[PDB]
């Protein structure tokens, strides 16, 4: 039983993050992968995402070749040269993360960790035994997929890892499911050209942003030519003789239900949700607390109902974001290394962006949030809708919509909801005035940038 | 003698900021425009200057199409196109502008103003004499032009006013200055296609900005195509048979001058200063003082040295931007019509961006203000370089620097530069948390947005 300061299970964001910082600190750790290090961030979400988004959009920007003065870009979006490139990228970056672990002198274990029936805390991978005083799970999630017993022919459709496994561009795509994930693949999709829908339970995407951005959100969406299927849900997949045929029922409120064949498609996508890889833990071994989907119960310090058993990232089901499990990593391996007891991770204002187009980017409260937490009377909401002046001389339009969410007669600003171009790189700075408690009055005293978007926000009246 | 609560001569960005609150104050105020309301900034300024930009980020977007999957685009940029739409839209804001000032009930006077002999300071607009309390000078700069005297032929030269009259794309262009304007011509024209010189006495651009800022910049423009001819200044210019030729002198220190001739010029363009618009105001009736530029003094109130006077934008020579001409407008008008004695603008920290490729942004103190400030051993920076994302895929290569400059123990942070895609949009946000005096701890508590550019100055070590 080889005995370690620190031992980490999941080499993902959150476990590389926490395992990197606690070596700083002279922690002896180890961090066991059972896959690829750089865990979903690197291989299947953030990073080939971001790169996918940076290809739709250079499709969006040659629409507008034209009208800019110079002459018509004709064609055909080759999919296999900018796969091939992205991965490249993502194995380059995996053996960057590689050494990170090395020159930091962090044990890596290969193999797939699963807790053990001894009494102190003990995990085996491969047949040896591990332990320390303090074990980090950080194996984050996966994307759901529905049962076979509910959805017949649902194991035809992917998921977001089978859409990074792609190598042509489907003709006729069907995306199902309207959270961030949905939205970001059926543009991508829609943008380098596959006949996208995207099928979705209520009217709008996104419901749990604010109300301006899910309602904008959805008419950009039909803008740039996705069909977006309202009240609609699958209630089969079967494969035909020419791709698959998806029935599906839509059920607008206030009329009869219309069931609906779509026949010839290509790719059908389920992002629907994504589930906690606890599962093959043997967390019961030690009764580590669990919630119904399978997340890790935590407190405010990462803490599990066991001592020296932590959880962070995405297993825990909270912020399921790349910056929030290095965050919430970091703090933690302060507090146990550090002996800083107070350090944990503030999970509120935490800002996100969407890669729509245009994008989106959130901090704080959506205005419904701040009227249930201070009442109406006392939030005031600024906002404005304006065409960047990106468009002043396209044929093809897109829209900037700002909204700041105020409390008390102070003004506080507790919420900032935006989408439109460049609203992807304009959000973290505000998201530190945010954090640092800003009024209306600080914003209204800081000198605007001339010409910008990001000046609309400090001019707001 | 038409007697108003406000005059306001000079209808640009200060002057119009400054009547449109005044009068919400109740103040019965008149407009005095010689040319086009709109001023600098929307005629031959911030507007015009945008749309050329975004149309030189087309060119540079357009050359890694290839490299994103799609087919290489071949062609000729169109200039007359691009000129024709910037032309409209210039036009389309004219507009909006006049019926700003109609919808607020100020009057609009055409003409050319100057001051009177008058006791009480009075103004007279084409043989009509004018008065009132208060009486704002706003009337902006011009392009310095070098005198034939110092430079001969220097008349055959154009400024960036006459750059927006071009209707063709010069073939070979030569820009002299090294200021932001030279920066962004050249950035411009080399973009867009014309061979491209930009002629500067030292050996960096930008040199009041912070060192980082200058030496990357430098690079950046030459690994765009711009040659800059470094310790050179023009000598005299001439009309040959087929265009100009420019005799310079480039003196290198530790080396002999040696004089070169540029033949076959298309354009050269003077971006060496910017001018008073003084001169024909008859101030001199009044006494009221100026620098020996031309600039109007004003004290912190944007009073000048004669009551019942003031002094904002260009006209005072500090800070020549479109935004502080408006901000000091507005805190003036407060201050006249609200009673607010206190209300004037604080010139610091006061955000630029210049539009080169890749953009710059630039708040607060550079490492050598700092250093002059507060003392060597209480100044820290923090600073990172790297090649954005968008770049993981292309030949093309372009690099994002930023830095971070921190004083006392405290880090409070001072200034922040940075160079890099996305720092046009990325700047507003940072400049409300510099101006609420955010120390560094308060950036490293702000979770980041990932994967975009702007998360690196929250995660600066
Ligand atoms: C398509 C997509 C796009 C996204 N886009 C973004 C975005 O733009 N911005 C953003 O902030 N977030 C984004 N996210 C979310 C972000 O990627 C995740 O929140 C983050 O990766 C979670 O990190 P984690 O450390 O919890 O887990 P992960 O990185 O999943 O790491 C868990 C690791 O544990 C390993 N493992 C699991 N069980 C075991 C075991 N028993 N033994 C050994 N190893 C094990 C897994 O192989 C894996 O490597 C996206 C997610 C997806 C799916
Ligand atoms: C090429 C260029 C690019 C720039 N780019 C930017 C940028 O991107 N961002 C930015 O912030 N700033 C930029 N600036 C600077 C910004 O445009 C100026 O700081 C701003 O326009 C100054 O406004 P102002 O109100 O002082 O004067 P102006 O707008 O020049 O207005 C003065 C007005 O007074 C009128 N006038 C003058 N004398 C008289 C008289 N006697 N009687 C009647 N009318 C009179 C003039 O016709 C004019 O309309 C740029 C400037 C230039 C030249």
């Amino acid at each position: 039983v080889a005995s370690y300061d620190y031992l980490v299970i999941g080499g993902g964001s959150g476990g590389l993050a926490s395992a990197r910082r606690a070596a700083e600190l002279g922690a002896r750790a180890a961090v066991v992968e059972s896959h690829k290090l750089g865990g979903t961030c690197v291989n299947v979400g953030c990073v080939p995402k971001k790169v996918m988004w940076n290809t739709a959009v250079h499709s969006e920007f040659m629409h507008d070749h034209a009208d800019y003065g110079f002459p018509s870009c004709e064609g055909k979006f080759n999919w296999r040269v900018i796969k091939e490139k992205r991965d490249a990228y993502v194995s380059r970056l995996n053996a960057i993360y590689q050494n990170n672990l090395t020159k930091s002198h962090i044990e890596i274990i290969r193999g797939h960790a699963a807790f053990t029936s001894d009494p102190k805390p003990t995990i085996e991978v491969s047949g040896k035994k591990y332990t320390a005083p303090h074990i980090l799970i950080a194996t984050g999630g996966m994307p759901s997929t529905p049962h076979e017993s509910q959805i017949p022919g649902a194991s035809l459709g992917i998921t977001s890892d089978g859409f990074f496994q792609l190598e042509e561009l489907p003709g006729r795509s069907v995306i199902v499911g309207a959270g961030y994930i949905a939205v970001e693949m059926a543009g991508i999709l829609s943008a380098l050209g596959s006949k996208t829908s995207l099928m979705i339970r209520h009217d709008k995407v996104l419901r749990s942003f604010d109300s301006m951005i899910s309602t904008n959100c959805t008419e950009e969406l039909e803008n740039a030519g996705v069909e977006v299927l309202k009240f609609s849900q699958v209630k089969e997949v079967k494969k035909t003789l020419s791709g698959l045929e998806v029935s599906m029922v839509t059920a607008v409120p206030g009329r009869l239900p219309v069931m609906t064949m779509i026949p010839d498609v290509d790719c059908l996508l389920w992002a629907i949700g994504r589930v906690p890889n606890t599962k093959d833990l043997s967390l019961n071994k030690l009764g580590i607390q669990t919630d119904d989907k399978g997340h890790i119960i935590v407190d405010e310090f990462q803490n599990t109902n066991v001592k020296g058993i932590y959880a962070v990232g995405d297993v825990c089901g909270k912020a399921l974001l790349t910056p929030v499990a290095i965050a919430a990593g970091r703090k933690l391996a302060h507090r146990l290394f550090e002996y800083k007891e107070d350090s944990k991770l503030d999970y509120n204002n935490i800002p996100t962006v969407v890669f729509s187009h245009p994008p989106i980017g959130t901090v704080g409260l959506t205005e419904d949030e701040a009227i249930h937490k201070y009442g109406i009377e006392n939030v005031k909401t600024y906002s404005t809708s304006f065409t960047p002046m990106y468009h002043a001389v396209t044929k093809r339009k897109t829209k900037c919509v700002m909204k700041m969410v105020c409390a008390n007669k102070e003004e506080k600003v507790v919420g900032i909801h935006m989408q439109g171009l460049g609203c992807d790189e304009m959000l973290q700075g505000f998201a530190v005035a945010v954090k640092m408690g800003a009024t209306k009055a600080d914003f209204d005293n800081t000198v605007a940038i001339h010409p910008t978007s990001s000046e609309e926000l400090v001019t707001l009246r």
